């Protein structure tokens, strides 16, 4: 039993039962091993969630650092876009990420992210709030997305015809578009707000 | 007899006691001293209860869906965001409850006037829709994040601040001492500012 086997098995389990269903007990049972053997790999549900989130961001290369020559705008754009995929990678992927924080091992990454932004002329405070603005919007979009998927299968489906015109057009927009353009537009609002902030 | 009014008040109280994961129509029946069939009429299942809960929450905290006479659209969206946030914070797991809702038919008039108001300011319907959704998901995400992080720190060892590098240390300091509101108001302002440019 190696860590990577635990995590891969845990991710399949997350798909099977979702975040609320997930327990070390079930992961032990899935792995075909005893409780105490698993414990050294993951001591409790929280550690299990932490490791799952590390794996998802790692596997889908969430873009925490700028590439050479990348503007700060493109950087934030790619942080959001890649984080979005990573969270979408798995059932309740956003809920699993929601509670994480930088590990010690990622402190250098975390510091480079802030240094990069402060080198553009942002104060530290603004660089933080910029980072969180994008994280929060991205977590929120996908939490909204993943929850509505589930809520849809649990209530009457609404009639287009009962809806007033502007509401009905907005319903239509979303089926014409899917979720991607709404997310891109929100993301641009933040960048453009950030651009004004950076002038001041 | 059981009126819908008591069902939802009891439900709001139960939500505070056991949170969203412990909420079931069964426990709600039990708390009311009624059988599951008697409750069925008011609330068919868990989803309908969550939906009835979110409407009530946003109603009693007077979430700002409609403009005050003369209010700019910037202020409208600011009051929408802030008031929404108020309602989510006023109830245990309020944002989780709110997360999976949509407009009901009773709210269609509100919902339509909201879009009508934004289009009269010169936003296309498309932009009006995305504007509101942007504000809504940013708000939901800000509260859900902040809640989850406090729960999480309880379930984890506590990191030594001094083991953090400088800039990250300062970011942590700002967060612990300022609370959650400044990040929220800052992100809200980036969105308004982005929306100004679009128009």
């Amino acid at each position: 039993l190696d860590k990577s086997k635990v995590i891969n098995s845990a991710l399949e389990l997350l798909n099977e039962v979702g975040i609320e269903g997930l327990t070390t007990r079930k992961l032990a049972q899935k792995l075909g091993v005893e409780q105490p053997t698993l414990y050294w790999h993951v001591k409790n549900k929280r550690a299990l969630l932490d490791a799952l989130a590390i794996e998802m961001h790692d596997r889908h290369q969430t873009h925490y650092l700028p590439l050479e020559g990348e503007s700060w705008q493109d950087f934030l754009r790619n942080f959001a876009k890649s984080m979005r995929l990573a969270l979408l990678s798995h059932r309740d992927g956003a809920k699993v990420s929601l509670g994480t924080r930088w590990t010690e091992q990622q402190y250098e990454t975390a510091e480079n992210m802030l240094a990069f932004l402060t080198q553009q002329g942002f104060s530290l405070e603004n660089a933080l709030y910029a980072t969180d603005a994008v994280r929060v919007f991205t977590l929120g979009a996908v939490l909204l997305d993943q929850e509505q998927q589930v809520a849809k299968e649990e209530r009457e489906t609404p009639t287009p015809d009962s809806m007033p015109p502007l509401l009905r057009q907005a319903w239509e927009l979303k089926v014409h578009q899917g979720a991607e353009p709404a997310f891109l537009f929100g993301l641009e609002l933040i960048i453009a707000g950030l651009e004004k902030q950076l002038k001041r």
